[PDB]
């Protein structure tokens, strides 16, 4: 089966992850 | 008297508050 990945417009969660 | 609450499109101030 085939699907589409939905991407959030906000990367700041991952940047907060990196900083923390 | 009634009014409408205006919400900012950016939540990262509160997330920075939490992390800090």
């Amino acid at each position: 089966s085939v699907e589409r990945i939905k991407t959030t417009s906000s990367i700041e969660f991952a940047r907060l992850q990196f900083t923390y």
